[PDB]
């Protein structure tokens, strides 16, 4: 089997992407944030504290003839930005782009943090990291991909995120029309539960490539590119007036600037992130100070190849017995 679904930016900055997901019988379609940096599929629901729901579409398990309470199971998750959610668990039928999994754990939120409430466009998360990170207790549950993979034509999914435009998540096949040149595959460590790999270096604009190993994660659920402070300083030094602002929480730059590209290495291959991809717009409405899309990972403890990087590539998440990652230009 295969599946193919369009993923759409939630706003004009590509702050996140949402993908429609069918849950239950009859189908209830929710728009979920596909997140290769976590492993829980959770949704706003009829169980979510009423004051914490503000415009989201909810899953109502009592209206699904295939929903079953997973007795005694609870979940609770925190993300790197300090947001969180928790609740109980159902199993139900979940379909993405025509690919169906029966008995998928659907984690129903009883509580969500304010940031979720305040974002009407995201109805929940669909985790695509390794199932070892799943938070369900006392019986850990499998991701949608983990459940689907034996049925897939090939045990892979691909992320093809758009810049200020829709893109595609495919399951079970590689669309050879969706990229240019060849896909370069690179080793993955699953030891921390992530799609963790080592980039071979970087360049800033038309500058020379610096060969250096940068261990980090491919994370569709993180907006920005978080890299070591040395690398980030070298990038922003090429933008007149750019500076790190403790009050804003990262590098800012004059909105009048033209940003240089940023290249990252995948083996001997190179992925080029155009300068425009690194502009996250005014820090507050009407400001002439703009927020940068490349930020330091120093306070995080891990480097993160988030959407800013991934959207510049066609990315293969290869879930073979020994997982690997592939990157192609597009
Ligand atoms: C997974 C989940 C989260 C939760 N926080 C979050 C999720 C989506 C967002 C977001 C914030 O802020 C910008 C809009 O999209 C953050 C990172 N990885
Ligand atoms: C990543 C979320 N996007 C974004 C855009 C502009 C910002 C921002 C964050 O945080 C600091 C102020 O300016």
């Amino acid at each position: 089997s295969t599946g193919s679904a369009t993923t759409t930016p939630i706003d004009s900055l590509d702050d996140a992407y949402i993908t429609p997901v069918q849950i239950g019988t009859p189908a209830q379609t929710l728009n979920l944030d596909f997140d290769t940096g976590s492993s829980d599929l959770w949704v706003f629901s009829s169980e979510t504290t009423a004051s914490e729901v503000d415009g989201q579409t909810i899953y109502t398990p009592s209206k699904s003839t295939t929903a079953k309470l997973l007795s005694g199971a609870t979940w609770s998750i925190s993300y790197g930005d300090g947001s969180s959610s928790s609740g109980d668990v159902y199993t139900d039928t979940v379909s993405v782009g025509g690919l169906t999994v029966t008995g998928q754990a659907v984690e129903s939120a009883k509580k969500v943090s304010s940031s979720f409430t305040e974002d009407s466009t995201i109805d929940g998360l669909l985790g695509l990291a390794f199932s070892t990170l799943n938070t369900v207790s006392p019986t850990q549950q499998k991701t949608f991909f983990d459940n689907a993979k034996a049925s897939l034509d090939s045990p892979v999914f691909t992320a093809d995120l758009g810049y200020h435009a829709p893109g595609t998540y495919n399951f079970g096949f590689i669309d050879t029309t969706a990229y240019t040149g060849s896909i370069t595959y690179t080793a993955v460590s699953t030891k921390q539960g992530f799609w963790e790999w080592t980039s071979t270096g970087y360049a800033v604009g038309s500058g020379t490539f610096k060969s250096t190993s940068i261990d980090g994660i491919a994370d569709t659920g993180t907006t920005l590119l978080y890299l070591p402070a040395t690398v980030v300083s070298a990038y922003w030094a090429q933008v007149s007036g750019a500076k790190s602002s403790s009050s804003v929480g990262g590098y800012v730059f004059p909105c009048s600037a033209t940003l240089p590209s940023f290249t990252f290495g995948v083996g001997s291959a190179r992925i080029v992130i155009p300068g425009d991809y690194i502009d996250f717009g005014p820090i507050s409405t009407g400001s002439s100070s703009c927020f940068g899309g490349i930020q330091s990972s120093a306070g995080i403890g891990i480097n993160i190849f988030g959407d800013v990087a991934l959207k510049a590539a066609f990315v293969v998440f290869n879930g073979a017995t020994t997982p690997t990652l592939g990157f192609a230009s597009k």
